[PDB]
């Protein structure tokens, strides 16, 4: 006689973002940034009742992997990548207080003539020969 | 006779973020940035009844990688990558306060002229030549 | 007879970030920057009930890696990274208070000219010849 009596209360299982590859939010690039044979996940969770007898299994398993970065003739001139070019901030700045004046002038003058000839400039060639 | 009996109460299970390659954030780049044969994730977790007998499994595993970077005629002249060019400031600031003032005069004068020329500049080639 | 009784209360099991290879937020490159064979994991958790008899598993294992790097002919004349170019500050700055003043005058004169002419620049040639 086999005899089976489950009765879990209350359970809560959660997975969130379970994948092979995760790759999300990536940037890639520039000639074979990212190279990946095989990418395996296999979360199990038990806790249940289980009863097994007399099996066979997932035996003589092969993962062979070849991941070749084999080019012949490459020429790369430029090759670049960035990632942010962030919070970059130039000002002027004033605060005048006066809580009580009789007889008075203020005077404020800003310029800004030629701060900034390039930013963010990444990748550029200027009067420049390339020969093949 | 066999008997199992299971009353788990209120369980939490929570698995977030099991991969098996995981590069949700990755920048990648630059002739063959990020080379993998194989990547593999088997959590297990186990809190009911078990029971096993005479079985046979999971025998006469290979894992092969070959992982090459065997370029033959490879020629870069620039290769570059740069994360952030983050947080850069200028700037010219006042404060003035003047409480009770009778016969004054005030003058404030900001000039920025040709404070940058380059600010965030990361790859260039000016006036250079290259024979191949 | 074979008796299980499994009462497990209130368990709390959490797995995050659980991977084979982790390069979650990695920048990777540079002619063969990161290279890897294989990366596995396998945790595992027990707390329930657990019998087991007469068996045979997990055995013949092989993990065979190469990891080679070996091009022939490699040229690279300008290989460069940099993460940040981070809190760069310039500034002028002036606090004034008068609380009381009868007969003054307050001038206040800021000039930037030519402060500065590369701030951040990573990889550059400039007139400058190569020859293969």
């Amino acid at each position: 006689t086999h005899n089976q009596w489950n009765k879990p209360s209350k359970p809560k299982t959660n997975l969130k973002h379970v994948a092979g590859a995760a790759a999300a939010g990536a940037v890639v690039g520039g000639l074979g940034g990212y190279m990946l044979g095989s990418a395996m996940s296999r979360p199990m969770i038990h806790f249940g009742n289980d009863w097994e007898d007399r099996y066979y299994r997932e035996n003589m398993y092969r993962y062979p992997n070849q991941v070749y970065y084999r080019p012949v003739d490459q020429y790369s001139n430029q090759n670049n990548f960035v990632h942010d070019c962030v919070n970059i901030t130039i000002k002027q700045h004033t605060v005048t207080t006066t809580t009580k004046g009789e007889n008075f002038t203020e005077t404020d003058v800003k310029m800004m003539e030629r701060v900034v000839e390039q930013m963010c400039v990444t990748q550029y060639q200027k009067e420049s020969q390339a020969y093949y």
